[PDB]
């Protein structure tokens, strides 16, 4: 025993410092499990929510940020939306409109202020039903791996008889059926088999399935091409006439024909009329963004 000795101490250091340097992975594992987790259970009664969920939304003092210790992009927001009007939302680049998009999906921190849709708090709501009967678009299309079965309708929610007219919304249906596994095409790590208008198209066809009024169309137009974006948006206004679209778009010329232009300047609404009598005015900003 005492010529194992020599072997076991040596054998014990070593691998107590394997130890130790292989603990400090674990220790970054529950480090990371120590992030705090956004509350999914929601303060409304799920029985008190209706069945069916939106187009009218009520904003009133509305001031959002990123974190408590920040700067309000928002500064008391408030405005009224008709149900199935069309919006078109836009600001200077550093006023802070694309957090409000994100107000209405509850990502930024509503430190004061309410939205009214239809009647019910999105705040009291749960996270899961308020981001279930919601339509967005982001700027970069962001395709996930599988087929458009998995892409369109991940949950399978819907049957396939009406993703084919989804689909045929997008224009992308040529595409789709000249694939050669038909409507079970493989799509690949983030799209790269699709052109960027393509992805884009396949985002817009990917939320018309889940068939709400409320449309958020944030910023869609401006990473694709010119031709493109007018044969998508006027297929968007076709398909969502009914639906309340409220746009957020860098440009203001895409929202030149919605019902009503909000424009926004270092969190504060300037100009909340119809585009042609804002339009009227010399000295309004938006003409400045229009003739600029």
């Amino acid at each position: 025993y005492a010529l194992m000795v020599s072997n076991y101490l040596n054998w014990m250091v070593r691998n107590l410092a394997d130890m130790e340097i292989q603990l400090g992975a674990v220790k970054r594992i529950h480090a990371l499990l120590k992030t705090e987790a956004e509350s999914y259970e929601g303060l409304l009664a799920p029985s008190l929510i209706p069945k069916n969920w939106p187009g009218k939304i009520q904003i009133q003092n509305l001031s959002v940020r990123y974190d408590s210790s920040l700067k309000p992009v928002l500064k008391h927001v408030n405005a009224l939306i008709s149900p199935g009007q069309k919006i078109g939302i836009c600001g200077r680049t550093g006023s802070g409109k694309s957090s409000f998009s994100l107000a209405f999906f509850r990502m930024v921190d509503m430190f004061e202020g309410r939205i009214i849709i239809d009647g019910i708090d999105i705040a009291k709501l749960p996270l899961h039903t308020l981001r279930s009967r919601l339509s967005i678009i982001l700027q970069d299309p962001v395709l996930f791996s599988g087929t458009i079965r998995f892409n369109l309708d991940p949950e399978k929610k819907c049957s396939d008889s009406t993703l084919w007219e989804a689909l045929e919304i997008a224009q992308l249906k040529l595409v789709v059926k000249a694939l050669p596994g038909g409507l079970d095409a493989i799509i690949t790590e983030g799209g790269e088999n699709f052109s960027q208008g393509q992805r884009q198209l396949f985002c817009l066809a990917r939320a018309f399935v889940r068939k709400t009024s409320i449309f958020i169309m944030d910023e869609a137009t401006a990473s694709i091409d010119m031709a493109t974006e007018n044969i998508l948006q006027k297929v968007v206004m076709t398909a969502f006439a009914d639906r309340t679209v409220v746009t957020i778009a860098h440009r203001v010329h895409t929202i030149l024909s919605a019902d009503l232009v909000m424009v926004l300047k270092r969190g504060a609404i300037l100009e909340f009329d119809k585009p042609e009598t804002l339009l009227s005015q010399k000295d309004s900003v938006f003409a400045s963004f229009v003739r600029a």
